This record gives C-alpha cells, sequence and structure tokens, in this order.
DNA sequence: CGATCACG
DNA sequence: AAGGTACGTGATCG
C-alpha cells in the first residue's frame, strides 16, 4: 500500500518473524509476518529416498532441529524440467546447521538455495519490490571530529564535534566555546553525543547520510558512548547502530531508517586517485573545499585558538554530505527497486551482485532452480581459467569511445546462455565466431529473455520521456532508464564473474567473439577517417587524428558515432564518452589521461595509500605533471634521477619515510611478521596498549637481512643515532612507483638514476 | 615460489 | 535485536 525501505526479521517465542519498514503517504509503518518458513531444496536419486531424508537431524541453540515439512516440486533446471523436494524448517538459523547434513546423505545428489538470507528470501517470494511510488523520504547528513594524536588507540580521543545537515542548514555541536552562528555548545562529550540522538529522534530522518559512517563515525560514535555509559537509541525501534562484518572493513545498519554512506557509492560511481570529501565535492559540483588535518585540529582544540576555522570544516562536511547524498541517492533509490532488495543492501554491493539479486527474483517468478555458488575450488578453477597493446608515447587530442552498450544486443541476438549452450539434440543453434560454442535457438535462454525484456523496458521510459511535458516525471523516469542502462551493461561481465552462479565462460567468450566483428568495425571506419587507436579494450577505445586541431578531433569524432549507430542495427550504440588535451597508455587499464580543465584521470597507477611514503607518492605525482600537465618526459625522467640521489646522500627529511600500516588482530594471531607488526611487538613489550585498529608509523633503517628486523618505530627514530635505508626507498618505494609510467617512454628502472 | 596481509 | 562476512592488486614473509 506504501513504500518498502527495507526488510529484516526477529524471532518471538524462537520463531522468525518478517518485519517490513514501510513509508505510507509520510508516515513510519511497520508490518509483521508469522507465515513465512525458511526452506532449501534437495535433488534426491529416488523418490523413496525422501523417508530416510526427511528424517534427518541438527543441533542449534542447545536444541535440536528438524525438517518441519517436505513438498515435491517441479521447476527448471539448466533449460531442463527437474524434480526437487522443498525441506521446510523452523528458523532461518536452522538452515545453515542442517543443509551439510541433508548434503552429505547418500541418498541426495544436490541441495540448492540454502545461502539466501531469511528477509531477501522473503521480498522475493512474496514479490514484494522497495522503493516503489512517489513517497517523498527525509534526510539528514550526519559527521562528527575527533581529538587524535599520532598512533593512538580507535577511540582513545574524545569526539570534539558533531556535525549535521538538512534542508534547514548545517550544524555543529561542540562541548568548548565557540562563537558561531551554527554552534550549539554544550558541556561536555557525552552532552554532545546526548544532542546527536535528540537530533535524530526528533527530526525522525528516513535516511542518515554519512561519509565513511560504516568505517569511522558509527564505530567511533559507539566506542566513545560505551566509554561513557550511554545508549545510542537511533533505530526506531530504540535500537543501538548495529555493525556488521562486510570483507575485512564495517557496515552499519540503522533500525527502521536507510544508513546511506556515500564512500561505497561514489568509489563505484567515479573515478578519482583518492576519494576525500573534498576531491569528492569539486569531482561533482566543480567546487572547491578546504581540509583541516587531523594535526591542526588537535593544536586548536588543545590551544583552545583557531576553533572557528575548525567548526566551519566540521560544518562544511556535513553540508557538502547533505548536499552529495540527494545528488547520489536517487539512482540507488532506481537501481534498488530494479532488483528488487533494499537501499542498504543495493548502495553497497558490486554490479555483479546487483545482477544475481535481479536473476534470483526472476528465478523465482519463471519457476527457475537457481545454481548454487561455486565451492572453495570451483572458484579458484575460474580465475585459473584462460579466455592490442598500445600506442607508446605521449599523445594529444585524445577522443574516448564507449563499447559497452553492445554487448546486451550480443546476448540477445545470439541467444548466449548457460541454459542454451550446447544443447542435445538441438535443431538450430548459433555458432560463436573463432571460439566454436553453440547456443541452441530452440528455446530463447534465461538470461536473454531477461536482457530483452530489459532493453524493451528501456525503451518504452524513452518514448514517454519525449511525450512528456511534466519536467517532474522526466527527471524519475531519465533515473530509471539509467538503472536500466546499468544493469544491462553489467551481464556480460557477470557472465565471467567467478563466484556468479549464472557464471558461463563459453558465454563470455562467445560475446567477445561476436563483439570483436564491430570492434574491428569500428576501428577500421576510424583508420580510414584519419584516425589512429592508441587503446583499444572490450570496453572502449582512445584515438586522435596525428597532429590536428583539438575543434577538428572533436567535430570528426562525434561525426563518426554519428554515421556508426546509423550503420549499426538495431540497439547496438556507439559511445562519445570525451575528449582529452594529452594521454599516454601503459598496458591494458594502464594509462593517464589529462581533460582541457586540468583534471588528471588515470587507470592502474597512482598509489594514493597510506602504505606508500610520501617520497614515493610526491615523486609519483610530480611524473605524472610533468608528464601531463608539461608534456615533458624528459622533465619526469630528471624528477627521480634527481629524488633517488638525494635519498642516497640522505637529503629526504625522515618525515617523508614514513609507512604507515594498521595492526588488524591481537599481535599472537599473525602468522607472517611484517615490519609493521615486528615494531609493534617491540612497542607492546614496551607497555603499549597494541590493539587492532592502531595504525603502525615506520622507517625501514639501512642493514642485513629483511626489512622486518630493520623497521624502527617513527618516535624512536633519531636522525643522529639512526641511518635510513636509501637501497629500500630507491628500489622498493620510488622506482615502482614510476617504472610502471616511464616504461610507456622507453625507460628500464636502470635509466632512471645517475 | 605460495601464503599472508593490507589498502581503499 | 540476524547474518552472510566484497573484491582485486601488490608487497613481503616463510
Ligand atoms: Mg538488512
Ligand atoms: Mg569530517
Amino acid at each position: 500500500a506504501g513504500m518498502i525501505i527495507d526488510a529484516d526479521y526477529i524471532t518471538e517465542d524462537g520463531k522468525p518473524i518478517i518485519r517490513i519498514f514501510k513509508k505510507e503517504k509520510g508516515e513510519f509503518k511497520v508490518e509483521y509476518d508469522r507465515t513465512f518458513r525458511p526452506y532449501i531444496y534437495a535433488l534426491l536419486k529416488d523418490d523413496s529416498a525422501i523417508d530416510e531424508v526427511k528424517k534427518i537431524t541438527a543441533e542449534r541453540h542447545g536444541k535440536i532441529v528438524r525438517i518441519t515439512e517436505v513438498e515435491k516440486v517441479q521447476k527448471k533446471f539448466l533449460g531442463r524440467p527437474i524434480e526437487v523436494w522443498k525441506l521446510y524448517l523452523e528458523h532461518p538459523q536452522d538452515v545453515p546447521a542442517i543443509r551439510e547434513k541433508i548434503r552429505e546423505h547418500p541418498a541426495v545428489v544436490d541441495i540448492f538455495e540454502y545461502d539466501i538470507p531469511f528477509a531477501k528470501r522473503y521480498l522475493i517470494d512474496k514479490g514484494l519490490t522497495p522503493m516503489e511510488g512517489n513517497e517523498e523520504l527525509t534526510f539528514l547528513a550526519v559527521d562528527i571530529e575527533t581529538l587524535y594524536h599520532e598512533g593512538e588507540e580507535f577511540g582513545k580521543g574524545p569526539i570534539i564535534m558533531i556535525s549535521y545537515a538538512d534542508e534547514e542548514g548545517a550544524k555543529v555541536i561542540t562541548w568548548k566555546s565557540i562563537d558561531l552562528p551554527y554552534v550549539e555548545v554544550v558541556s561536555s562529550e557525552r552532552e554532545m553525543i546526548k544532542r546527536l540522538v535528540k537530533v535524530i529522534r526528533e527530526k525522525d530522518p528516513d535516511v542518515i547520510i554519512t561519509y565513511n559512517g560504516d568505517n569511522f563515525a558509527f564505530p567511533y560514535l559507539l566506542k566513545r558512548a560505551e566509554k561513557l555509559g550511554i545508549k545510542l537509541p537511533l533505530g526506531r525501534d530504540n535500537s543501538e547502530p548495529k555493525m556488521q562484518r562486510m570483507g575485512d572493513s564495517l557496515a552499519v545498519e540503522i533500525k527502521g531508517r536507510i544508513h546511506f554512506d556515500l564512500f561505497p557509492v561514489i568509489r563505484r560511481t567515479i573515478n578519482l586517485p583518492t576519494y576525500t570529501l573534498e576531491a569528492v565535492y569539486e569531482a561533482i559540483f566543480g567546487k572547491s573545499k578546504e581540509k583541516v588535518y587531523a594535526h591542526e585540529i588537535a593544536e586548536a582544540w588543545e590551544t583552545g585558538k583557531g576553533l572557528e576555522r575548525v567548526a566551519k570544516y566540521s560544518m562544511e562536511d556535513a553540508k557538502v554530505t547533505f548536499e552529495l547524498g540527494k545528488e547520489f541517492f536517487p539512482m540507488e533509490a532506481q537501481l534498488a527497486r530494479l532488483v528488487g532488495q533494499p537501499v542498504w543492501d543495493v548502495s553497497r554491493s558490486s554490479t555483479g551482485n546487483l545482477v544475481e539479486w535481479f536473476l534470483l527474483r526472476k528465478a523465482y517468478e519463471r519457476n527457475e532452480l537457481a545454481p548454487n555458488k561455486p565451492d572453495e575450488r570451483e572458484y579458484e578453477r575460474r580465475l585459473r581459467e584462460s579466455y592490442k597493446e598500445p600506442e607508446k608515447g605521449l599523445w594529444e587530442g585524445i577522443v574516448s569511445l564507449d563499447f559497452r552498450s553492445l554487448y546486451p544486443s550480443i546476448i540477445i541476438t545470439h541467444n548466449v546462455s548457460p541454459d542454451t549452450l550446447n544443447r542435445e539434440n538441438c535443431k538450430e543453434y548459433d555458432v560463436a565466431p573463432q571460439v566454436g560454442h553453440r547456443f541452441c535457438k530452440d528455446f530463447p535462454g534465461f538470461i536473454p529473455s531477461l536482457l530483452g525484456n530489459l532493453l524493451e523496458e528501456r525503451q518504452k521510459i524513452k518514448k514517454r520521456m519525449k511525450e512528456s511535458k511534466d519536467p517532474v516525471e522526466k527527471k524519475l523516469l531519465d533515473y530509471r532508464q539509467r538503472a536500466i542502462k546499468i544493469l544491462a551493461n553489467s551481464y556480460y561481465g557477470y557472465y565471467g564473474y567467478a563466484k556468479a552462479r549464472w557464471y558461463c565462460k563459453e558465454c563470455a567468450e562467445s560475446v567477445t567473439a561476436w563483439g570483436r566483428q564491430y570492434i574491428d568495425l569500428v576501428r577500421r571506419e576510424l583508420e580510414s577517417r584519419g584516425f589512429k587507436v592508441l587503446y583499444i579494450d572490450t570496453d572502449g577505445l582512445y584515438a586522435t587524428i596525428p597532429g590536428a586541431k583539438h575543434e577538428e578531433i572533436k567535430e570528426k569524432a562525434l561525426k563518426f558515432v554519428e554515421y556508426i549507430n546509423s550503420k549499426l542495427p538495431g540497439l547496438l550504440e556507439l559511445e562519445y564518452e570525451g575528449f582529452y588535451a594529452r594521454g599516454f597508455f601503459v598496458t591494458k587499464k594502464k594509462y593517464a589521461l589529462i581533460d582541457e580543465e586540468g583534471k588528471i584521470v588515470t587507470r592502474g597507477l597512482e598509489i594514493v595509500r597510506r602504505d606508500w611514503s610520501e617520497i614515493a607518492k610526491e615523486t609519483q605525482a610530480k611524473v605524472l605533471e610533468a608528464i601531463l600537465k608539461h608534456g615533458n618526459v624528459d622533465e619526469a625522467v630528471k624528477i627521480v634521477k634527481e629524488v633517488t640521489e638525494k635519498l642516497s646522500k640522505y637529503e629526504i627529511p625522515p618525515e617523508k619515510l614514513v609507512i604507515y600500516e594498521q595492526i588488524t588482530r591481537p599481535l599472537s594471531e599473525y602468522k607472517a611478521i611484517g615490519p609493521h607488526v615486528a615494531v609493534a611487538k617491540r612497542l607492546a613489550a614496551k607497555g603499549v596498549k597494541v590493539k587492532p585498529g592502531m595504525v603502525i608509523g615506520y622507517i625501514v633503517l639501512r642493514g642485513d637481512g629483511p626489512i622486518s628486523k630493520r623497521a624502527i618505530a617513527i618516535e624512536e627514530f633519531d636522525p643522529k643515532k639512526h641511518k635510513y635505508d636509501a637501497e629500500y626507498y630507491i628500489e622498493n618505494q620510488v622506482l615502482p612507483a614510476v617504472e610502471r609510467i616511464l616504461r610507456a617512454f622507453g625507460y628500464r628502472k636502470e635509466d632512471l638514476k645517475y
């Protein structure tokens, strides 16, 4: 009746209850369902076996687990009818307890759909789609500033400012006197945290926007709330924000709301060497943002001087986080709806996992038994499966062309699907060029069928946009057709994704083989037009007209795409991505370009990370600037020769030689003792409370042996007594950072010293 | 070398 | 207050 924003489950008297969080004509509504039961499927060697199989037992929470009910069902598997048994369980946590007991059984051929989280199982099976309708959501951006000193335990320093922003403006809560109109002064860290809780409960936002709140703002708020003995009842059910382990990093959920962390979103959507809020804001809104570094914040807080500067930075962090959230949420909301899963989960997923959620829902709709995810063995074998070289030098006036909108059409016309591949007793088939894979034409494949529907749906949205005089629906429909384009263009890549259920190596190669015929046509037609192709990948190409005027290159390129699209049948489409003033290419997905506005765009080259020393990062940025901004590779080579000589002669300040690496576990848990851990053990031995989250700063000293034995804690480094390892900083830091870039110009590691 | 570890 | 724990690249260890 309203708009679904999330779904989860609660346990009551040992039984699961599904919770559906809704927004209905401006109001928060929570619907409960007690009737949905967890299940798996089992393919048996013979029907007789069910009598033995239904009697399988497990143990969970001290008590035994049973198969509640069994049901024989007819489904489709590998494009063939299949008879399997639906095995019902009492609680979803029963599934991981009993699934291997069922799989182990001598009469069970295989088990299926045994790793689908219960709340997602519910949404699929009940045919429920989140984010449908015109329902208007409310938003709040939240940020925090902490007092930090070098290499402190996560949460030792207090939170000193909390900022938030809305359409009503950006505000700061602090516990020191600062005279600014947007600053609220409270008495303590405890009262500042309680004020944020009060702001969230009163504003009752549907969406809480953060910039990396999954790993910084919420874990820190929770750590300080713990130390202070106070609760954070931010959930609409008064629950505290909940930390979820996603990879090695975290994910924070706020119940009844959408915690929208922009950090994974922006990282997926745009290409930047660093994802600082300042770099991101400038990239999206073309406006500069000032950074106030942690050491400046500590100095201002401790001295009590220059606090206005810190409060302005805190306020801007919230204000720009609000603006970025409003910019990036509409597309995440349309992707959620398209795949039929909540924004929380979708905003945190790869495109491959978006495809899998879309396929799982469509598989239920079409009574198609879903394949299983590969085991560790199969996953590694897929990674091991096997399926031009760029022009050297510095090129000017580079035009970029995108091929990606070609592949969905190839999958559909050739019926490329795992269920149509090398079918026995097939009457008509398509044979892939060179590779020779045969795709049955007798029935539309599961994937080609879905893709066709997706593409038809996009054409209908586009037709509705041309015929619409309402700018509000035109905006919404624009996000919708874009969301379809993103999902449709992810299928080619998905066929080759090693963790995919509907993984198909032969599908991916066949699509590559058929796609190549069009790529060779584009290449030939460009070359006859005077263009030189500098780089080609399955995704696109880069070309120039050697020694031509920039507007002439653009005009001819724009005319070229207009022409090719008129020659290519159907929905096969070439796209002019952009233009670059300069660029160079090293190998596949290793290149660097500069646009006409001076913005450097690189792929697979930059080392902007804390585990690389400043000297290596500084040298790399300088080499890229000499090449792209100055068009001078000889300047770049001289930069490297000068830096290495300076390292040899001990002319580089020790602060530019520090390496930072986080401690992620108790020190005794390490299998390999890397330099940061060798340093950490020595600190612990000295009485330092070494805990996970600590970031270890070290300098590699001159000497015999591996680097771990020669690493020193930065706080212990004495320039008089210690001598850094110049050979380590030259060969393991500086030269690796620049050798890949310079290789594009004919230099070897050996050519970059005197 | 393969295993282990960390970055964003 | 559930809920399977990404992914891909590169460096140093053992
Ligand atoms: Mg959830
Ligand atoms: Mg901040």
